[PDB]
Order: C-alpha cells, then structure tokens, then sequence
C-alpha cells in the first residue's frame, strides 16, 4: 500500500490532485461503477453502437443508389438524420479499438479525462467528444427540419429554404462544440467510453445539451401539432366531399330511373342538402386560406349555381313537369365535374407525407426520453459528488504507524448514478437511428437493390 487509497491513484500532475489529497488523483476506472458494470455497458453499447452504424449505413447506401429520384426534400432529410447517427456510432464504437478506451479517457497518469481540453494530454479525448457531441446535436437540429418541413408542406396542395436548413443545422451544433471547448467542459468515461460535456459539472449538460434538447422539444413539438391538426382538418374536410359527392351521385341515379315527379322532387331536395352541406366545408385549396379569399369565394359559387340549377329543376318537378325536370338533372352532372371534381383532387394526402408525419412523432418520443434521463444526471449530479467527496475522504482517513484496536474501515459511496438510466438514454439515442433508417423499409427498396445487383453482375 502507498500515498493514496482507492478511489484515488498516485500522480505528480497537480492538475490531476483532488481537492485536499496532494499527490492522488481519481482512478480512471470510473469510480462510481463497478467492473461488472463496466463490461456490461460495453456490450450493450456495442451492440447498439454496431447495429446503429449498419441500419444507418444501409439507409444511407439506399438513397444514394436512387439518388436521381432519392435526393428530394423532405424525404432527404431522413437521409441527413441517419448520416448524423452514422457518424456519432464510430465515435461510440472507436473504444473497441485494443486499447483506444484506455487513451480516450485516461489522462497520461492514469487518471480520469478531466476539464479538457487539457494543456500537454493528447486530442484523441477531444476528437471522440467533437464527433458524438456534434453528430448527437446536427440529428436533433435536422428533427425540428423535419416537423418544420412536414408542416410547411401542406401549403402545396420548400424552394429556396433548403440551404437556410443546411445551414442551421450545420453551423448550430458546431457553435455549441467551440463554446464547450473554449470553456473546456469535457470529460471522460471508462463506462460509456467516450469524451462528454457536463459528466463532472452538470450546469454544462444543462446549457449544451438539456438547453438545446429541451427548446428543439417545444418547437418540434409546436410543428408536429399544427401539421397533424392541418392533416385531420384536410382528411376530414375532404372525406365530407366525398360523402357530399357520392350523395348527389346515388340520387341522379334515383332521378334517371324515376317514374313520378314525386321521386324526382324527394332525390333533388336530398341533393339540395348535400349541395348546401358540401358548401360549408373548406376546399383543400384554401385549407389554411381565408374565409373570404378569392378561392373560398371561387369553391361556393360553384355550389350557388349548382343550387340554383336544382332548384330550377325543382320548380318544374313542384308544378307538374316530370321530364323538363328529369332533363336538367344530366345537366348538373357536368356542373358537378367542373366545379366540385377539382376540389376532391387536391386533398389527396400523399403516402410520403402520412409516415413523415408518423416519423416526426415517433423521433420525438425518443428525444423526449433522451431529455429526461439526461434531466435526472443533472439533477442528481451533485449528491452524486457529495457522496464521492465523503467515500474518498473516509478511505483516506487511515490508521497510521503500529495497529492499534481500530474497528475496520466502514466506506460506500451512498448515492451513485443509475445504469439504467443510462441504458434508456442510450436506448432513445440510438433507437432514434435505428427508427428513422426504417425510413426506406419499404416494398419499393427492394427493388431499388434488385436493380442496382442487375446493374453490378
Ligand atoms: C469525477 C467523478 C468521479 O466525480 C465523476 C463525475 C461524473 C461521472 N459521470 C459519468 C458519466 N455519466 C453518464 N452520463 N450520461 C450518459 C448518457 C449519454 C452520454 C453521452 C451522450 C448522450 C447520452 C451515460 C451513459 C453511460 C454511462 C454513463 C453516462 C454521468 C456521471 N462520473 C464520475
Ligand atoms: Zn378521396
């Protein structure tokens, strides 16, 4: 035995010292974990890690073999999101390299990676936090890209905006990556194997992740409610059209195979009332334009004239007049295809647009959970440290000289960051690129790669 007592190794870096024990340092095997620990959160990020990196390559392989037809907004964003997530897993995965762990987060004393970037310690701690963090930050930045553009594009029944969604999402995380450099706030961890922000002072997980997590929350959030309110107010608008139309359809039937000016008038009354239901509801065209714009004036005169036109059938039928009112009835029909027909087009909501909107939700769960486990480190972080702090200073308080009756060292570190916490978190993160490379799973793929295998050999 020596100087220094466990958790706690012998350096003569006094950069490395802790607190009030000269000469010691924190053992680069985190302290807070055990070994058992340890090798098992290597495998899980392991596994996570190398499935990630193959569902995102494929993904990303997928769309550059079509990337003629592929390399079109918004579906392209699903290929920035998996690129993003690409790039983040080697970052993750570098720690299985002989011994590449073991130089990520160790200072040369065989302390832990601290308050970096460190005067005289090597980059490899540095590179590793630059790819994870900025790959982490540039997929959450291209998921508001998402909701925004999902939202946006209801207007069409995104020119110019492209390059203002590169360069936010680009040059936003990349701010973020030299603000924490230049206030070096990276720190090492044997269990996640990696370089971070705020693993030691947690108000920098608060203003670099928690922060921008946190505000790409709300405003996601606020376009995937008023996509997803656009959506059900163009399905169910254009679902009342079709319920109008398919009634104004199955009463001419009834009028061509009338006998008596009876039927006649009963069918063009119900007519009447599909006519005058079908004019309150708001085209597809002017889903989001105002009540008294030139388009929604447009769509109700259609109907005005259609009413007219059935009413004046309608008087003839009233009277006495069967024929002259049954005449007028094949009249409407045309009525119908050059005034209504062109509203029941263009509420055709596309495939692309109904699982880009399943996606925006689905990434925001995962992101949602991504923001309260890395809530919980932070709020528990400095009962985390008090608890350290007292199990170091109470392994350090050994006896000195010949034994005296002293009872056995009675030190455990109380509180102690969760493990499976930290398997949620990671879970959310890379399930995030996991979900959104299930983008291209999809019957139209396979045939994609029948092609391109056709094309090759
Ligand atoms: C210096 C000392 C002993 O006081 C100390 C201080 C903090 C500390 N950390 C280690 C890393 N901890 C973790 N934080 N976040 C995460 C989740 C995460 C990391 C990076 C990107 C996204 C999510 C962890 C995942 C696996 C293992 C540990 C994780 C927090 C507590 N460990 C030791
Ligand atoms: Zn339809």
């Amino acid at each position: 035995s020596g100087q220094c007592e466990v958790p706690l190794v012998r350096t003569d870096n006094p950069k490395s010292w802790y607190e009030d024990v000269e000469g010691c340092g924190i053992q680069c095997q985190n302290p807070l974990f055990t070994e058992a620990e340890h090798q098992d959160m290597h495998s899980y990020i392991a596994a996570f890690g190398a499935v990630t990196g193959l569902c995102t390559l494929f993904t990303l392989a997928t769309f550059v073999a079509d990337w003629r037809n592929s390399n079109r907004y918004p579906a392209v964003i699903l290929f920035y999101v998996n690129a993003c997530f690409f790039v983040g897993s080697i970052g993750w995965l570098a720690q299985f390299m002989d011994g590449a762990r073991r130089e990520i987060v160790c200072r040369a004393d065989g302390t832990m990676r601290l308050g970096e970037p460190t005067s005289n310690e090597t980059l490899s701690c540095v590179i590793i936090f630059v790819i994870v963090y900025y790959a982490l930050m540039a997929g959450v930045v291209w998921f508001v890209v998402l909701t925004y553009a999902w939202h946006t594009s209801f207007k069409a029944l995104l020119s110019g905006k492209t390059s203002y969604f590169h360069l936010l999402t680009w040059s936003l995380p990349f701010v973020l990556t030299v603000a924490i450099l230049a206030v070096a706030q990276v720190d090492g961890d044997s269990v996640s194997g990696i370089c971070f922000v705020g693993y030691k002072n947690y108000r920098y997980r608060a203003g670099f992740v928690l922060a921008p997590i946190g505000l790409v929350l709300i405003v996601g959030g606020y376009f995937l409610i008023r996509g997803v309110m656009t959506l059900f107010s163009i399905k169910s608008n254009h679902a009342d059209l079709e319920d109008n139309w398919e009634t104004l359809n199955d009463n001419l039937k009834v009028i061509e195979k009338a006998d008596n000016a009876a039927q006649v008038k009963d069918a063009l009354t119900k007519m009447r009332a599909a006519a005058l239901d079908a004019q309150k509801a708001t085209p597809p065209k002017l889903e989001d334009k105002s009540p008294d714009s030139p388009e929604m004036k447009d769509f109700r005169h259609g109907f005005d004239i259609l009413v007219g036109q059935i009413d004046d059938a309608l008087k003839l039928a009233n009277e006495g007049k069967v024929k002259e009112a049954q005449a007028a009835a094949e009249q409407l029909k045309t009525t119908r295809n050059a005034y209504i027909q062109k509203y029941l087009a263009a509420s055709k909501i596309n495939e692309t647009m109904l699982r880009l909107g399943i996606f925006g939700f689905l990434a925001f769960g995962f992101v949602l959970i991504t923001f309260s486990c890395h809530f919980y480190d932070f709020f528990n972080q400095a009962e985390w440290e008090r608890s350290f702090r007292d199990y170091v200073l109470c392994q350090a308080n050994v006896t000195i000289g010949l034994p005296t009756k002293q009872p056995i060292p009675d030190c455990e570190i109380k509180n102690r960051p969760s493990l499976l916490v930290e398997k949620i978190n990671l879970f959310a993160m890379f399930g995030t690129g996991i979900a959104m490379s299930t983008w291209v799973w999809t019957k139209a793929t396979l045939l994609i790669w029948r092609r391109t295998w056709c094309r090759l050999t």
